[PDB]
């Protein structure tokens, strides 16, 4: 009636060591922002626990997670709180996060948004599909933060409707999804023939329940002295 349950973590890799967190009041962050609490999220999951430091510093991360184990909070959280720190037509993202179908993406900006409530950010979604509402929020304020599905971003990009030289924090979401699903050519498109910001301009990061070998590759074309995690 009442036992543990062990869930393996292995977070190891380069410049970093037991940096975890176990609350979130362990965090500095805007106290609005603390919209967390009303998101629900009482506690550190365990990939938050061990993602959310290594991307406060400013590092890329191959992080091996599935659905449901709080990693859309582990990437929102952190960058959400950093541009509404700075607090506030082609749109240009100051935050991209690629997402396989328009589903996950919905859900991406749900939670975005319940991040930002009583907050100057404009989050955005873009997905394939029948929706032009998606060009006048576009036009509209020119998020900070969106989510899109590879191939419509390629679209709305190539028709010069979102920018994304400003965009310096990306995130790929479920990326075996992605490549499986064959956007590897919109995603190598995107993060490097589209003028987005580079280098130490750029933080890169990963989410893949599973860790192929094309995955293992992704992550050595993409992610920088990368940060290897997997929960679970």
């Amino acid at each position: 009636k009442y036992d543990s349950i062990p869930v393996s973590v292995t977070g190891p890799d380069y410049s970093a060591t037991n940096v975890i967190e176990n609350f979130d009041e362990l965090k500095l962050d805007p106290t609005i922002r603390n919209n967390i609490l009303l998101a629900s999220y009482q506690r550190p999951t365990p990939i938050q626990k061990n993602a959310i430091p290594a991307i406060l510093e400013h590092r890329d991360i191959m992080a091996c997670a599935q659905t449901g184990s709080g990693k859309t909070a582990a990437f929102l959280i952190p960058i959400i709180n950093h541009l509404v720190c700075q607090d506030l037509k082609t749109a240009y993202p100051k935050c991209l996060i690629l997402a396989p179908t328009r589903e996950l993406a919905i859900q991406i900006l749900s939670e975005s948004q319940k991040f930002s409530l009583n907050t100057p950010l404009r989050s955005c979604v873009v997905y394939g599909g029948a929706d032009t509402h998606s060009q006048i929020r576009e036009v509209q304020m020119g998020c900070h933060l969106l989510v899109a599905t590879p191939g419509r971003l390629v679209d709305f990009i190539e028709k010069n409707k979102i920018s994304l030289e400003f965009c310096k924090y990306i995130v790929l979401d479920e990326a075996d999804r992605m490549l499986d699903m064959g956007f590897e050519p919109q995603i190598r498109k995107i993060i490097e023939e589209s003028n987005m910001p580079s280098g130490i301009n750029r933080q890169t990061l990963m989410f893949s329940a599973t860790f192929p070998k094309e995955i293992q590759k992704l992550a050595a074309d993409f992610l920088y002295n990368y940060i290897f995690m997997t929960v679970g």
